[PDB]
């Protein structure tokens, strides 16, 4: 029966540092890219979206645009693992990650943001 | 590409009614059953799984306890409409139709709910 797992569905990461949230789903042998879809989403917001073997960036929110990426040689171990790099107070919330790989199903993440006083400012 | 689409992605309904809400996917000469997944939930909240050939309420929010039903009857025709019954002003908000079927999407819609005073007056 096809689920998808966290280890972790909360983070707690300081501003600034980068982080790596991972959703696990089975990979028993060669994975087969061409029937596999991994879509990451933050909101609403979308940061992944992963259709047989190739990124879609022309639909990723652009808060997203090059600090965030899917590890794809993670993929293989069937671990969908979206790395962020540069954590803002913006990043923290509730994340999606959705795949399909001969089943479907999702797990949501929440990502708190701890600062010092000197970053949080409005 | 395959596309999930609402014809409405906006609903007003009445405290007290049943509303029914449309979600459609394509299918091509026939359905398999076995790779189509449905999923409907709202505010992360699960309302029901269709999965394999079966309506799934394992992870069903209490919310939703037998006032929501998708016919599997109409799957065939590429039709995934949830049925709610006896809407509550709990009940609006942005709901998810999740559909994989050969490919993968979902879309949103947002369901206003109108009632009067008594009703409203929940409150607590
Ligand atoms: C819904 C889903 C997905 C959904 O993936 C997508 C959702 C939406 C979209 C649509 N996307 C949105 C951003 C703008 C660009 C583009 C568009 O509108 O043309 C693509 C995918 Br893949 C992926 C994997 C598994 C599931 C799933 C399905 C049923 C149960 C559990 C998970």
């Amino acid at each position: 029966a096809f689920t998808v797992t966290v280890p972790k569905d909360l983070y707690v990461v300081e501003y600034g540092s980068n982080m790596t949230i991972e959703c696990k789903f089975p990979v028993e042998k060669q994975l087969d890219l061409a029937a596999l879809i991994v879509y990451w989403e933050m909101e609403d917001k979308n940061i992944i979206q992963f259709v047989h073997g190739e990124e879609d960036l022309k639909v990723q929110h652009s808060s997203y645009r090059q600090r965030a990426r899917l590890l794809k040689d993670q993929l293989s171990l069937g671990n969908a693992a979206l790395q962020i790099t540069d954590v803002k107070l913006q990043d923290a919330g509730v994340y999606r990650c959705m795949i399909s790989y001969g089943g479907a199903d999702y797990k949501r993440i929440t990502v708190k943001v701890n600062a010092p006083y000197a970053a949080a400012l409005e």
